């Protein structure tokens, strides 16, 4: 079997270099609307006995792409692919991860069911807001970390990083901005919007030291930057003299880009899971951490049957 | 168990239709959308040991929408509803009922397996484009019928109805056609735009006479109208004084409506398993059969462990 | 893995035919009853990893020659084959493919699960009575068409084939009539049984132009040859110089023989998916489309990762 | 739900003794064959939440019946039946229930694969050949004992039961024949056929004494009677008096009945969960235990959720 | 259907509780081990058609009593039980829920996939470790929360409370304890022991002010209890006055009551998802929170098709 | 794909001996357990697209070692192992095989369900109790035998064997003992333990001629040696010079060994499937019969797509 590398139409930047990073050209398929805005998938070339790695994020048109992904890896695993695996750099409706409200449902286990049902065979991700995620699978479900591309920008970007503190924007952030912490020894913050138990002003309680030092915002997403925006003021207000924020997910919906244009931040840093063409056009503070190489190298890794552990000491 | 009936946002006006025929108010749901684009549902009430109908037609946002359906679906399951049933008026991904392309998916199928997996235990639909989609599935599949209802339009507002030919616009209608013919005991003819082996002008062939009579053409959908509109030039050129064109599945996207304006057509008809307010607002021509009391008295039947039967021979 | 191709009892003289065509020998099976009259399956040699493809038509002892084949595909599997494919050449009960009757089985549904309970990977059928059975599986299955067998039968036997009609004997034929008349550029008619309202003659309607020309009727099937006997007839009465017959699955069940020795057909053309030595025997007009060419380089095809697509458009 | 009784072409006669004792009729059902003799199902009434109960042997036509099984439990799934529940007396391809040979297939199995894929949620079944089919669902399985009824025939018709020996007619049946001695509190015999090494001479090996006494043959059933017969032969040769031999399942499928009416068995009795009216016809030795108030109470106290272990130790 | 509460041999002393709450007796079930320590499960009663409810902790003898849970839930679905509900108060193998090392196995989803394969139709447990282990199953799964009955006790027992600390003794309870510092208006704070690089001491970061202040270190579970001992050490050192303990789940396994009793801790409160009588013996620390209660509540809405939400902000 | 053995804690040195004779190096895995006794699993290599083999016997600590199993088979399939064996020498639950009880689970089919689940494609087992337990799977299962490794025993040590008689300690052992007894041309013999309807003494009777001759118990498995040391005071009251009992299980749980050591056995014989060095440091009758190399050359040749079949003829 050789590897073939599909992209549906969310990140088709990232796909080609993944392609590129792997001495390949992209396979050839058609991803298209139909005139009543129905899913119209065309792959223009045999796959049988093929080792299938479809490129799609949840990103942009969230349920137009998945419907496509899914579309896709069923005409892939009916056209008679040896394996189909979806590489989805950010998986969508992660948030969705469980049942703390009166009939809610688990997006996120439906997504992996109708990924599993459409005949995936192995999902490969980066930073999943829940990890647990990958137990919403029967089958390999590679998690990849950015926190070595984060602590290399880190390194190479801020100079007093070695007296930085990392701050969590919120409670679920911890783990996170914890072991980031310990991996550039520095000091660490958490950041905890109270709960609205009703309509008087939000109010963010910070649990650490970040007086006269450089504060570094680090979470796995920002949606409409209400999370590190509001930790941003509330930083500042506690005397840091600089705010960094380091993203996995740019997902940059809604107001997020004037929110980021009208706030403190010396950078607002994410990774390429989502196209960052258009936000950084509009906001100047985005920079972006290509993590096409760790995306193929897990492809390339995958079809040679090798240990991906290596991308998470490394960044290739 | 108590009916419960949930509208997801493609077709309220129809389920708030079904509702009111069954005496019943819809159930609370907020089917909205997150910032990014992902589809948030917030059923606000109570299913337990529900029999929870979730009315959602393949229309408008399609993806969008068959993915608000299967996480209805999913949360009324996980939310401990004693059954779920999907009433999807017009089905979606209908015409991708099989592979007779290189590597084309069966989307009919996925969609019937993505059902499933949600957790969906009955189907209720009307006029599926292929009768076997309800062996896409291992649950039972409701496919009702649009043609008591156009057989009582045609009787009703056709003055010469009993010497009208009804004509299939092409060779997959036939069946169609031919029981309507049989059931007004008039006679059929066929329209065949034939293969695009080059660039050359597309040319319809017409088998039967429909010359100095009103020709009425039925068919299960009319998309963009290429179908009908290029039967309706070919019906005329053939002599036919009159030309009518009666769907069930009214999705006049793209050039449909501009198409029909400029017709020759002296009514389109459809059902409502898709809302027409828009279509009918910028052409005058597009008149609606109400289906609600049809789709109504399925579900009721379908609860009270009835036959439906019945609405194959009647318009309730 | 080798290709291992068996045989069950329903057409071995197709099953030697394909095995000669792929330069093999027929695999060591014992296809017997026992006494109590079920089946006994004694496969005679290893397939462990191997690439198995079962021989079975549905024709002659239906539900025999079904356990036959269930029973062989899996002792297959668990005999460790590495792929099980059912080659199929009559898929059986194709024509219960809906349930449009009151408490009516989807029994080709149900056959394409017991299929896949017994471990088939892989479907390899002609000509499917409709084409949606190939979502009735989860795994891919070839629907391969006789058409070009068919065109190349009629180019070389039919003189005036140029100016030939090719007639479907029902509705549901029409697109398959639609095709064959497209690819010949020839004239089509199309005729309907109408309905049987009570207990009066049944009365056959044409559409089309037949007079003083050949009339070629083409369907999928003939069983009772009802059908194309009563079509036949209606052709003579429509003036028709002569008429054809050719169909891809001879069945000629009950008084099949006798229908088409007193009718008028120049010639009986089917193909060799159902045995037709005996039906030859008996009716001369009979004459045999040999398909087995097809069939072996569907099998060397799907066993070498190769496309199917080129027997759409040739006859190797 | 109410109990609905359904009866397939195999044994009607029982299953219209089950609905007599059920105080029912049975469920309207043509069960007949298209002319391609592929199985016609039409079940005539609506099973919408019912308790359907299907009844047919193994036995006869055994390929046609167990497909016709499989046909009606599907219909009755899609119908909507709140249960569907294949009554199986004499459960098909039984015998095949291990893989001892290279290459054999587990049929037994293959059938409980297929009975859940038709969609059954519940087997009664009785004197099944190995109990352990009982693990092949995964669905409750019912495994009916006839012992209580033979233990009641054997002391009504046998003068001298208090001193005779109940003897196997091969190794299998030592535990049936070891529970029917000690419940009746008399000595055991068992007949072994050794090995067929060669084409010798068939020799069989009695162990224990029969000498001067009444000899019961107790099996599960017989075929073709070389068992039961040989072991006769044997009996007589070591002294036994009178032989008896009690069967369940009386299949005597190909020279069974020559071989009885030519072998010295003072009664062969078999219970009726195959048809034997036609086999009493041909041999007077034949006797017969009705077993369809067994069966009418399990499926009576199945609808009623009651247990059946009074039937292991009562004939009702 | 009637609730049938069944114990397992975890915690007898709980599902008594629960039975007394629901004012049911407990099920006849004898659970003991066959000779060679396989597990013996006989169920004295029957269940068909019942609610069948088993409550089975995970703790003890783990795997003993997991297979007593799978063993218990299958008996009862092969005997018919309308619903088998697995009331599980603690998780086992919860703390396995990711793959983050190299072919690590993820235990809960395997445990899920257990559970649910044999037959297990809802799981109700309390402080899932990861709440996402929701998404481990395809069925209902309630996770109860022990937060309300800890705030009672904080507000009944801690004078004061209000100026109390609420602590998470690492970065991973950072969520639970800004919950209960919100819902008591109080500060919190997080202990992390940083990442184990090599072998020197391990050392503990506290952010957060918890000097002359009443510290509450809230966790999840205490197996080992080096968490909370070696926060209990660190927030002494940091000034704080009294410490207080607070788990849900008590496992004080390994060298647990010796660590205990040589803290500092005021009061190590559990709540008695796991039985606690022989822990209280040797540690006059631990104080025991009854959630009896909420598990018959959990239970009876579970039967009367009722929302446990309520469970979520009172204790019953 | 290569050849990756992997050791459970039950039977190392079975495991040891296996890769011995494949010329392998176990593979590395840490199986230990938690502080609170949860199954720890460490697999210290990469399985990736490797045929994994885990042996695992069911003995000892029986369901810490089926979870260890089950665990380790679930970690080698997320791990993208090719394929997942589970090498079973004891079946554990073999003797759960059935539902001949009210409420009775059947723990084999539990077992076989959780390692389908668990992930595993193969399994190789040594005398399943009942040979049924192969249909408890949808997966291959070999069933191997020591009977000819137990005839080498026999025909090495026991210089009368061909005067012997071959006794079955119960009913169910017949068809084993007959089978063994053919092979040596040896008389056999039955012993049976009639049912307990009361408390009076157990009495054996006993079919076949022991008397003078040297007799050799053959069974499946010894648990208590209830049954054969009841059936060896049996057999030497009825005047046997010699006893010698031969297992292929020796499980020797509770009072197995006092008993033995009590008896009158000349020899107790059994093979490795289970470890047996305790057991023989307590009693000198106990001899083993090495099964490591017909286990090595199953596992051979189900890589290498061998027959197994040369196993049941020969000792290799
Ligand atoms: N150091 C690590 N940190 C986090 N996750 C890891 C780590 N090592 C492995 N994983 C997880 O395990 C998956 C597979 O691990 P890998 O080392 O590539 O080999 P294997 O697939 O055999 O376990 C990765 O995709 C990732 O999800
Ligand atoms: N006359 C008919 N024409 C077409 N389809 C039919 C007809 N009668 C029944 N059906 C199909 O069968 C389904 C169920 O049939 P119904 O008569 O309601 O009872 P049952 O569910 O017991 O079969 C319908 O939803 C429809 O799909
Ligand atoms: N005494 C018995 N001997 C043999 N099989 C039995 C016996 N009792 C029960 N069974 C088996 O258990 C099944 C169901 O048992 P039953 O006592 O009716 O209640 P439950 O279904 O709750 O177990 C029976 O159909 C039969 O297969
Ligand atoms: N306030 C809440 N906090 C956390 N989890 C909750 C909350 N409300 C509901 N849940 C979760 O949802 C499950 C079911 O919710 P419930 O309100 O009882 O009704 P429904 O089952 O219809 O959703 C609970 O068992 C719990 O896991
Ligand atoms: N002589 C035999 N006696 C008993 N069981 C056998 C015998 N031959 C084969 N089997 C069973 O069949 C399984 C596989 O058989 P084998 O001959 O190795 O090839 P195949 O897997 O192709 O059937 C064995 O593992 C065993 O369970
Ligand atoms: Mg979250
Ligand atoms: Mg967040
Ligand atoms: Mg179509
Ligand atoms: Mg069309
Ligand atoms: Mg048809
Ligand atoms: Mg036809
Ligand atoms: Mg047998
Ligand atoms: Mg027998
Ligand atoms: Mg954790
Ligand atoms: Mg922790
Ligand atoms: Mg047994
Ligand atoms: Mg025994």
């Amino acid at each position: 079997p050789n590897i073939k590398i599909f992209s549906g139409s969310s990140h088709q930047d990232l796909s080609q270099k993944i392609a590129d990073r792997l001495g390949l050209e992209l396979g050839k398929v058609v991803t298209k609307k139909f005139s009543n805005q129905e899913t119209c998938v065309e792959i223009g070339e045999s796959v049988r006995g093929e080792d299938v790695y479809i490129v799609q994020s949840g990103c942009g048109e969230i349920n137009d792409n998945l419907m496509e992904l899914l579309i896709m890896i069923n005409a892939c695993k009916i056209a008679s692919a040896s394996r189909v695996t979806a590489v989805i750099p950010c998986f969508p409706y992660a948030r969705q991860d469980k049942k703390d409200k009166s009939r809610a449902p688990i997006s996120a286990k439906l997504v992996a069911n109708m990924l599993s049902v459409a005949g995936a065979d192995h999902i490969i991700t980066m930073d999943l807001h829940a990890s647990q995620i990958q137990g919403f699978f029967d089958i390999p479900v590679d998690n990849l970390y950015a926190e070595p591309a984060v602590l290399k920008w880190i390194r190479e970007n801020i100079s007093e990083w070695r007296n930085c503190t990392i701050v969590s924007p919120d409670a679920g952030g911890a783990k996170r901005v914890t072991s980031i912490a310990d991996r550039l020894n520095v000091d660490f913050a958490l950041i905890h919007k109270e709960r609205k138990k009703a309509n008087e002003v939000d109010r963010m309680v910070l649990v650490g030291d970040v007086k006269d030092r450089v504060a570094i915002l680090v979470d796995d997403m920002a949606d409409t930057c209400g999370t590190i925006c509001h930790a941003a003021d509330k930083l500042l207000s506690a005397g840091a003299t600089r705010v960094y924020a380091i993203l996995t997910h740019g997902i940059f919906s809604g107001p997020a880009i004037s929110r980021i244009n009208n706030a403190c931040f010396e950078a607002v840093v994410v990774t390429n899971t989502i196209p960052q063409e258009d936000k950084m056009k509009h906001c100047s503070k985005i920079q972006v951490i290509d993590i096409s190489m760790i995306l193929a190298e897990a492809i390339r890794r995958t079809h040679n049957g090798a240990s991906v552990s290596y991308l998470f000491s490394h960044v290739p």
